[PDB]
């Protein structure tokens, strides 16, 4: 019962919403952001990328202290205390949030905070904390997100059942936990906890973890994750049972054992599924497809051309800087910009470790496109840098047209990798080819030179390695 | 004597050397490498690269691994044994070394170990093994490196005088060391005996240590730094004396004490030498400039047409890199390509912690060029990367030119922050401007991706900073 007239508002604080909202507000438009939460940053910062990197780099440094111990630095084991390392995760946590607090202060954007339904083509109304406010837009962004997958046989009521938010809120460290899912998430959660002293099971119904990935990259790592995980591969959960003592899962496939097995936690990381239709977006005229997808045009247009969406809620990859780059182009557009989204390449990385980093074409994509292409790898074996850092399993990955000899794809497998992709990224976008890259002089001893090698192997002007294209 | 006849002669199997002959050999060229030492790889390999950054990763493990009792993860004091750590070292050196000895026999590529001078135009007599061998060649390729500087008035025959071999022998900790030199070779050992234990004084005559770098990237590293290091800027080290309780030094300038201080060890980081003076390059009818630098063309062709130079010996900067570069340069240009040597850029990297690294125009540069430029920074206190992996003091700055846009020039301080080169790199030379590098979507959250935020900083675009350049 109180209202608000805007030019735009803005549906989410994510990175994809809060990009789009303080890009408005730089361009001179009077914007709104509507916010279920108390906090912005959504669930990229509040319960995804960011808590779970904190942790991640928490286990990279244990493993390697203990690593240290057969070159002569021996470290005891570690004393640990899991709420104070929880403390920290929020404190990074808090100073981000209160950093995006400040900028919308700074921006002299409005926050509502309740949740947002619309209720016409050109009005949503908010349920929240001051009641009910219904707000006038000229425009309006969807930025509404993705939810984790629930199957309907568990029973995630129990609170040994995890998503990816109760992983992360580091409750305890589990005995025994399975990991449903050989995914990014699931990995990477695996690794946490494994790095504080859980025994981890992983179940996948795929051959192979990380399934859009190339098999060569993905075995360099399983080579490395077999060895403390017990990887479970071809194989499905069929029931979940919640019993005093724990968690009693039966599995079958390849991999499955003959008895169900007891986990002290489950942590299901299926995947995620799109907020689309707990909007009444409807309402508003504009189209949700069966899956909850809200579909929009290379400007980010709904079917109602005044209505926009993006980030997670627009279609894969669920990712926060294709939602932040889409959430620019958004508020362009409104400002009146001929602008659209339309990226060459979107890069992806799983920072396990070793990371797991790829962009553009991967092979199995070149193949099934059928184009003339050839690829270039560099062993990290053959990298001084990867050895004097004991981290020689990797490999960096290089992708080329063979007529044109543009690098269209690109891969790393090694501690650090995904540091990598910038590089070829930017190289894949300006359309370099071998030579340009090869040519470029790159920093020596560097884990990240590879790049350039990989190119060398392809121009057959390599001398760090053995060249077959030598005469 | 016996006599042997072959198209190319290297003298020299560093990285610039073993790269030309690995390079000549692809190119169908029968090709002889010729090194005074019993291994391959030069300086960097065996007392220089390698051994400083495999122990340089073994004082950032130990130093992270300290970091995290803050966040609730104690580990012990260490228990260190500098025997297993030199041994470590040798180790990934011989691996190395072992990698280069089968590329060597791949490729069919004979190496005379010895001495080796030039008697004639087409001649170079080589003192060694198996005794002395006089090599008759088409074509040499000069690639004899560096040495470290000495001071006259300190007596370097004392074994508490070391140079940097010294300093990777790792004979012992001393519990007080002076390094003499703010470069980077000094900083870095510095680093590494910090971590094992000692105390560390750093004497720099200029009033930044890495002199070659911007100011303010060095303020960022010289903070984190001036809380472990006793710094002393603008002071010059004026008398060194060998008594029996050790090495007396005295200092004058702002910060150096009146009186001779004792240390237990001190390291002459001053700088190296080319060693051009060595070989009767005369003898061959090369000009050798006065202070020992072969001087070159972008062919890398010396006043004698028919004989080549490349690496430390021609000049600054001396980094393996480069010398890798040229190698395969002139090794191109004596099968007969119109190849050339002229790079846009040359990046450097300081493997200090927090790492150092820049590429392309310094501001001090622009500035001397008369260039009129823009720079845009990306501090990482606002990177949830950097915060979340504890390592926020970080800056990663572009340098544009500001009519054209085009990034002339860029440079990193932080962790991990020369594997952010090679974009940056690449960018330079393909004449990239800030859109594109700003449109490009770098993956988040990683380190690199504050290179397009800092590209969005130059375009006004910027949504993770407040942006001053908003409507
Ligand atoms: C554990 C984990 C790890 C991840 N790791 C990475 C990674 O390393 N790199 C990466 O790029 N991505 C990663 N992701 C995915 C990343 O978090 C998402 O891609 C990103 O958060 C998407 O941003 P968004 O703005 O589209 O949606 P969200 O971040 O989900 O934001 C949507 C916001 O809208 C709010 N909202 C929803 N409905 C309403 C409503 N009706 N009214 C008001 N407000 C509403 C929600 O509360 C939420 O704050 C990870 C995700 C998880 C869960
Ligand atoms: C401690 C230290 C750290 C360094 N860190 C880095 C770094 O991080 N990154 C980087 O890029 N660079 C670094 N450098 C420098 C790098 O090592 C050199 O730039 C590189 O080794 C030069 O290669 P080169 O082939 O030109 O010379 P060298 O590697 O010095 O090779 C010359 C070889 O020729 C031999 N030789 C000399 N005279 C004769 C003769 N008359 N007959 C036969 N053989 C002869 C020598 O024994 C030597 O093996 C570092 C150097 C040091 C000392
Ligand atoms: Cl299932
Ligand atoms: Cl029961």
């Amino acid at each position: 019962s109180t209202e608000i007239k805007t030019q735009v508002v803005v549906l989410g604080a994510g990175p994809a919403g809060y990009s789009a909202a303080f890009r408005c507000a730089d361009l001179g438009l009077e914007t709104v952001i509507v916010e279920r939460y108390n906090t912005l940053g959504g669930v990229c910062l509040n319960v995804g990328c960011i808590p779970s990197k904190a942790l991640l780099h928490v286990a990279k440094v244990i493993e390697e202290a203990k690593a240290l111990a057969e070159h002569g630095i021996v470290f005891g084991e570690p004393k640990t205390d899991i709420d104070k390392i929880r403390t920290w995760k929020e404190k990074v946590i808090n100073q981000l949030t209160g950093g995006l607090a400040g900028m919308a202060k700074g921006r002299k954007v409005k926050v509502v905070n309740g949740l947002g339904k619309f209720t016409g083509a050109n009005t949503l109304e908010v349920e929240g904390e001051n009641g009910k406010t219904v707000i006038n837009f000229d425009n309006a962004i969807i930025a509404a997100g993705s939810r984790p997958i629930q199957l309907p046989f568990i029973p995630h009521e129990d609170p040994r059942i995890w998503d990816s938010t109760d992983a992360l809120e580091l409750k305890e460290v589990p005995e025994r936990l399975l990991v449903m899912g050989g995914g990014i998430i699931g990995l990477e959660m695996g690794t946490v906890y494994h790095a504080l002293g859980s025994q981890i099971d992983v179940v996948e119904m795929f051959d192979q973890v990380i399934p859009a990935a190339d098999k060569d990259i993905v075995k360099v790592f399983t080579k490395r994750i077999s060895k403390k995980f017990n990887l479970m591969l071809e194989t499905k959960v069929t029931a979940v049972e919640a019993k005093e003592d724990g968690i009693y899962v039966t599995m079958e496939g390849k991999k499955a054992p003959a008895e169900p097995q007891r986990y002290d936690a489950v942590l299901v990381a299926i995947g995620r599924v799109p907020n689309g239709k707990n909007l009444d977006a409807g309402k508003a005229g504009v189209e949700v497809d069966d899956r909850g997808f809200i579909r929009v045009d290379k400007q980010l247009r709904t079917n109602v051309p005044h209505i926009f969406a993006i980030g997670d809620i627009v279609g894969q990859p669920m990712l926060a800087h294709k939602g932040v780059h889409e959430g620019h182009v958004a508020a362009e557009v409104i400002a009146g910009k001929k602008h659209y989204f339309d990226p060459k390449v979107i890069p992806s990385i799983a920072y396990t470790e070793p990371e797991v980093a790829w962009v553009g074409l991967t092979e199995k994509e070149a193949k099934e496109k059928g184009i003339s292409y050839e690829t270039a790898t560099f062993p990290w074996a053959a990298s001084g840098r990867a050895i004097a850092s004991d981290c020689a399993d990797g490999m960096t990955k290089l992708i080329f047209d063979k007529e044109s000899h543009r690098v269209i794809g690109g891969a790393i497998v090694g501690t650090n990798g995904g540091e990598l992709l910038g590089e070829i990224g930017l190289a894949i976008e300006m359309g370099c080819d071998a030579e340009d890259i090869a040519l470029t002089i790159h920093a020596h001893p560097t884990l990240h030179e590879s790049v350039g090698l990989a190119a060398e192997v392809f121009e057959g002007s390599i001398t760090d390695l053995p060249n077959p294209k030598a005469k």
